[PDB]
C-alpha cells in the first residue's frame, strides 16, 4: 500500500483484495479517504459492496507492457482534473492484481501531466515503491508527450 | 523588430530585408548579437554576404495557416537547446516576408517547450507584437503537446 501525493492530487496504489479481505480493504480505503478506485487489471471482486460505501469503481484495463491506449489516458487524466477539485483532500486508488503491475503507470501520468518530467515522476514514485516500472514501461513514459492542460 | 526573451533564450522577429537594405539589416542583426537567422518563409536575398559576418542562415519554410511539420519543430527546438548554451547571451533571429507572418509561431514553440503554457506564450509575445497569431495558428498552439525535454 504505497501512497503518493503531489500538488492537490493524492493516490493510493494497493493490492487486489481477496474475496475474503474485501471488508477490511474497504475499511482501509475509507480511512485513506478514497472516493474512487480504478482497476487497470482483471476484475476479481463484486463491487456492489464497495459502491454501497460511496466508493465508485472504474474498470479501465490495459494490457501489461502495452501503453494504456488513449481513451484511458484521457478519461483518467480528466478524472484527476475533476475529482480533486470536486472533493478537496480526497484520495484516488489504483490497483492491478498480481500486485501493482502497471498501476504506477497512471499515477506517473498524473504526475507528468502535473508538470513533472517523466524521470522526475518515475523517481518520485520509486521513492515509495522502489520496484515500480519495468524497462518496457519506462520507455512508454519516456516518449509520452503531455497535453499539459491541468491548471494548479 | 520585436525582441522577446525568456530564461536563457532571446529571439528577434524581423522584417524580410530588401536587396538594398541588406547591409543595414546585417549591421542591426550584429548589434542584437544574432548568430543565426531562420527563414520560415520564401527566401529573397543572397545570404553569402550575411554568412561572411558569421551569421548562418537557415531556411525552414512552412506553409501559412499550416503547422510547421514535425521535422522543423524538431530541428528548431534542437537549435534552441544548443545555440543558447553554446553561445551565452546570443540572439536567434526569425523572419517571414510580408512581415512576421508565422515567425511568432516558432518563438511561441520555444516558449512553450520552455515550460510556458500556450496562452502564456501567446500573451507573452503579443506583449511585443500585439497583432501576432491568427485564429488558425492559435488553434495549432492549443493542440500542441510539448516534448518538454529542455533543461534549465
Amino acid at each position: 500500500p504505497v501512497e503518493v501525493t503531489y500538488k492537490n492530487m493524492r493516490f493510493l496504489i494497493t493490492h487486489n483484495p481477496t474475496n475474503a479481505t474485501l471488508n477490511k480493504f474497504i475499511e482501509e480505503l475509507k480511512k485513506y479517504g478514497v472516493t474512487t478506485i480504478v482497476r487497470v487489471c482483471e476484475a476479481t471482486y463484486d463491487t456492489t459492496l464497495v459502491e454501497k460505501e460511496g466508493i465508485h469503481v472504474l474498470d479501465w484495463p490495459f494490457d501489461d507492457g502495452a501503453p494504456p491506449s488513449n481513451q484511458i489516458v484521457d478519461d483518467w487524466l480528466s478524472l484527476v482534473k475533476i475529482k480533486f477539485r470536486e472533493e478537496p483532500g480526497c484520495c484516488i486508488a489504483v490497483h492491478c492484481v498480481a500486485g501493482l503491475g502497471r498501476a504506477p503507470v497512471l499515477v506517473a501520468l498524473a504526475l507528468i501531466e502535473g508538470g513533472m518530467k517523466y524521470e522526475d515522476a518515475v523517481q518520485f514514485i520509486r521513492q515509495k515503491r522502489r520496484g515500480a516500472f519495468n524497462s518496457k514501461q519506462l520507455l512508454y513514459l519516456e516518449k509520452y508527450r503531455p497535453k499539459m492542460r491541468l491548471r494548479f
